[PDB]
RNA sequence: UUACUGCACAGGUGACGA
DNA sequence: TCGTCACCTGTGCAGAAAC
């Protein structure tokens, strides 16, 4: 019946009274926020500065004297709300504003830990693990026409290591090429100063330096990352260290489970209803009930979408809950019209792992029999082909060669080959070593470009995970099967929709931000992928070939305005025909470039159409989480006594927090992965005011059925598929417009319905 | 770079206004 | 150029595999 959210109402006057004055350049606003600091609460909001006294006395205020009331203006008091939820917890000292975020006052996760674990060190102590809690107002609509202010509860975990770098030193841990950040971040100063080279003498030596190229040991650490924590506690304590991390990870699970969050975010409302909140010293908040997404009396502020269905075939009459469960079954979509049954493919590899790579590829094409559940049957019978003919292609080149694997690989794939005739993929292996060097010797990006500009899509992988054991190496091949063969042209499956238009194109747009090292400064790349409405069932139409951020905009509304050209020309668009377009990114386009958009789409379709167009954002990171209190969870296995998935929302739940707002649950207790991992965050989902179509909750399911859409995995991606797949292409892009003889030419001819960049 | 998931850290950045 | 509300992206480690 109902879904309980982390926040709280917060009872509010129905009035205040405030003194306004027209303030059209916001400059001077620092300096009387500063002149009437303990006196006035100051806001600036559409040229105006508004004014409410919190404190008697002077200084004075000139201005209009209005009424601000709470029902219509719920901005004023929630800006306020920020500084009074500080105020009225004097004792928990801000890690950050705006929200409030604070620590625990005694709790400390890596001593309870070792405790538990039954571990010490004399160092153990400079590792804190410290729960962290942020307190959001946030305006919110308990039904449409009508606003609130509720204050949500979130919990994060600080890590900080607080040991000089001397005594890490002394302690055995080799520190070179460890971030290293300063102790006392003064107003706007930065934190990362770089590298460890060398300590000298109460002196680091640092290189991919931000600032200075030496700092003292006293005005340094390292920074809390898991990275760090892992070097240092592993070489201090391993290989207990595991054990450890696992204790830990225990003591986490009692903050960011369901139910022991839901009792976190409880006693946190009832510490703060405790004392009313002082919003001025006659003016009183009042923290109130848990904010319930529900159906009852005049609120509609919950729904559960359908189960997505996988659709192996044009009717719709073929189709699963499960992707591998469908595909086993079925075969897949586009079995009856594959054109290339035989495939050839080049395999590229270091001669030294022959063997490895020889049992790697009979698994992928032969299968592993019925010992292995998850990949019995093999490539070939998986995706109904004839045959697959591997080229080998070994190369001469050792793990420890970081200068010159790349080339060494380039030039064994050509002088293979040159003599070989035509390759219609290509598999691609690459030592742990290798996989992340700088992009000018890497092999994968090397060997990535070559082949692309040939025409020749590639599935690269890991040694390591070329070794994996049976076990797992069966759900690897699952997804090396699935890109693989989308790579070779293929239609693995799609997803089901009902004809409710006459035709809808979703277009989505991602971002990548390519750097050398952290030093340098990012540059941007897009990608653009198109998604459109068959009969039953969504298809995955043509990717972007040009990756500049420069222009972006003209670039979406280019793929639109030729996209829809083409659709009318295919489906021959009848007079009164509606004709739908959504947008999906993980930030809201400029109106001026959603004006833009609508009015070349408008145009291009001409008026014997109908158009609504949506503009869609999807956020995973916001203050809101879904408690599903009916929810026992699964059986963490079978048969544990432990539980997975406590009180998570069902896949397809879908929350109203406003008009423009909805919360979509994705991960359900089944795909959800350990007891330990926490309640899951839901992804937000926030329609442009400016868009013709208004249908947040019919957005929301579709972006849930595009997370199921992507053929990168036998399970579902975490954001729909549009963003997804751009952001990939956007990164492999970008990182080859810096690669010698890297041609886009054949990315629209060759690749041009190869799904390469998976 | 099989991937899903989670977390952490760091960098900042976007949109709306006048 | 600024106020205001908001949260994006990259990198690295570790546990699982929607029946
Ligand atoms: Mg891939």
């Amino acid at each position: 019946r109902q879904l309980v959210s982390n926040g709280f109402e917060v009872n509010l006057p129905d009035q205040v009274e405030v003194i306004v004055r027209d303030l059209p350049d916001p400059s001077k606003v620092k300096e009387e926020r500063t002149r009437l600091m303990g006196y006035w609460f100051v806001h600036w909001f559409d040229g105006k500065l508004f004014h409410l006294r919190i404190k008697a006395g002077g200084p004075n205020v000139d201005g209009e004297h209005r009424a601000i009331r709470t029902a219509e203006h719920p901005w004023l008091l929630r800006a306020r709300l920020d500084d009074a939820l500080e105020e009225a917890l004097p004792k928990y000292a801000a890690v950050k504003k705006r929200p409030f975020t604070f620590l625990a006052q005694k709790d400390e996760l890596i001593d309870a830990a070792a405790t538990a674990a039954g571990l010490s060190h004399r160092l153990l102590n400079s590792f804190k693990v410290i729960p962290r809690f942020a307190l959001s107002p946030k305006i919110y609509e308990p039904v449409d026409g009508t606003t609130r202010v509720g204050v949500f509860v979130t919990i994060g975990m600080r890590y900080d290591i607080e040991a000089s770098l001397r005594d890490l030193l002394e302690a055995g841990i080799d520190l070179r090429g460890m971030y290293v950040v300063r102790r006392k971040r003064q107003p706007g100063e930065r934190g990362l100063l770089g590298r460890v080279r060398a300590i000298s003498d109460d002196m680091v030596q640092l290189f991919e330096e931000t600032d200075l190229a030496s700092v003292n040991v006293n005005d340094a650490k390292l920074e809390g990352s898991k990275e760090n924590f892992t070097r240092c506690l592993s070489a201090l304590l391993g290989h207990n260290y595991k054990k450890l991390l696992n204790a830990l990870d225990d003591q986490e699970a009692g903050y960011r489970t369901g139910p022991r969050f839901d009792d976190a975010v409880r006693r946190m409302g009832e510490f703060l209803a405790k004392k009313p909140i002082r919003l001025a010293d006659n003016i009183n908040a009042q923290v109130g009930d848990r904010i319930v997404f529900s159906n009852e009396g005049q609120a509609r502020n919950v729904r559960l979408a359908p189960k997505v269905e996988y659709v192996f075939d044009r009717t719709g009459a073929k189709s699963a809950e499960y992707a591998w469960r469908g595909l086993s079954q079925f075969g897949p979509f586009d079995r009856p019209s594959f054109a290339n049954r035989s495939p050839r493919i080049l395999v590229v590899y270091p001669s030294s792992t022959q063997g490895k790579v020889e049992n790697f590829l009979s698994a992928f094409r032969d299968g592993m029999g019925s010992n292995y559940s998850g990949f019995s049957k093999g490539f070939v019978d998986l995706m109904g082909l004839t045959k697959v003919e591997f080229v080998m292609c070994p190369v001469e080149v050792s793990s420890a060669d970081r200068n010159g694997a790349h080339t060494k690989y380039n030039s064994a794939i050509e002088d293979k080959l040159a003599g070989a005739g035509e390759v219609h993929a290509g598999i691609v292996v690459l030592f742990e070593d290798h996989a992340r060097l700088p992009d000018d010797r890497n092999p994968y990006i090397h060997t990535k470009s070559l082949l692309l500009t040939l025409g020749v899509p590639t599935q690269q992988v890991r040694m390591p995970t070329v070794l994996l054991e049976p076990k797992s190496l069966q759900y690897t091949l699952q997804n090396f099967s699935i890109a693989t063969y989308a790579k070779l042209n293929g239609t693995p499956w799609t997803v089901n929709h009902d004809k409710a238009i006459n035709d809808e194109l979703v277009v989505g747009m991602g971002l990548a931000e390519l750097s050398g090292s952290r030093t340098e400064k990012r540059q941007r790349f897009v990608g653009i992928t198109t998604v459109f409405a068959g009969d039953g069932s969504y298809l995955l139409g043509n990717v972007s070939k040009e990756c500049e951020y420069e222009g972006y905009s003209d670039a979406i509304r280019e793929s639109m305005t030729g996209i829809l050209r083409e659709l009318k020309k295919r489906n021959n668009w009848r007079p009164g025909d509606t004709v739908r377009v959504v947008f999906h990114a993980h930030r809201p386009l400029k109106r001026v470039d959603v004006a833009s958009i609508v009015f070349e789409c408008t145009r291009e379709i001409g008026s014997d159409q109908n158009i609504q167009m949506a503009f869609v954002t999807v956020s995973h990171d916001h203050p809101f989480v879904l408690i599903d209190r009916s929810e026992r969870g699964l059986e963490a296995y079978k048969g544990s006594t432990a539980r997975k998935g406590v009180f998570a929302p069902p896949r397809g739940a879908i929350s109203r927090v406003g008009r423009l707002t909805r919360l979509l649950a994705v991960n359900s207790p089944q795909l959800i992965k350990r007891a330990n991992t926490p309640l899951p965050t839901p992804l937000l989902v926030s329609l442009h005011p400016d868009s013709t179509f208004k249908d947040v909750d019919y957005l929301a399911e579709q972006a849930l059925k595009f997370t199921s859409l992507s053929w990168r995995s036998t399970l579902p991606a975490a954001t729909p598929v549009t963003i997804f797949y751009s952001e990939r292409i956007a990164e492999l892009l970008g990182r080859l417009k810096s690669i010698p003889n890297w041609s886009s030419a054949n990315l629209n001819i060759k690749l041009k319905w190869s799904r390469w960049f998976l």
